[PDB]
């Protein structure tokens, strides 16, 4: 392995995090009050993880990806039910991104960080999967 | 040594798996019929993971720790509600043991396996916590 593979996977995961946090704005807007705490949970988790990743990249001397002002969603939505499905998809995409950081991270500290993020993503997908 | 810590972590995780499979026998005997889909699921997941780790340790030139006849369970139990708490404690202990394998595993293949095991243990714990949360909470007055 390579520090170049490590950096690319972590930057890819940060780009995913940016997109997911944007996506949770639409999930929030569409979802009923009964899932407000789930949305707030997911947004806080993603924002904190994003911020931490920006710090990890800076320690590496890599300028972190920034968020786009706007994203094309990976599915069309018109429903609270659609919002749950979108949240499931984003958490699953986050898991795939974090699994690649576990594989390519050179240090144990960063591998353990990525494992935590992969595990939170998976747990979050299951929680929204119980919404639909 | 590095491979020394790797082997040690995976042996510990295997030992936790044996102890978990034993504990789910008790979870099952006590439980609700209402959660036997969950118990069956958890047991097949653990038995399969255990067998997988037995193979991995062999690939490394390590003869696997075999199961003990009995274990001391992580907590005392006496009814159907204690068993869901036991299941959460067992899954949480399994996450802890798998996070150690992620941390000390030298190969990407073994770290991916350990992270999958870690994530499954975490998803299992949340599922049992969802079971507890749907049952009456009856905390003793302090």
């Amino acid at each position: 392995s390579e520090g170049s593979a490590d950096n690319a996977a972590l930057c890819d995961a940060l780009a995913v995090e940016h997109a997911t946090i944007y996506g949770y704005g639409i999930v929030s807007a569409l979802s009923p009050p009964g899932v407000n705490f789930l949305v707030a949970d997911a947004l806080k988790q993603h924002r904190h993880r994003r911020d931490d990743v920006i710090v990890m990249l800076s320690a590496r001397g890599v300028t972190a990806p920034i968020a786009a002002a706007g994203y094309q969603l990976p599915m069309q939505v018109s429903s609270a039910a659609d919002a749950a499905r979108l949240a499931v998809r984003m958490e699953n995409d986050g898991a795939t991104a974090w699994r690649a950081v576990v594989e390519h991270a050179e240090t144990a500290d960063d591998r353990v960080f990525a494992s935590t993020a992969l595990t939170e993503s998976a747990v979050m997908a299951t929680r929204w999967n119980r919404v639909l």
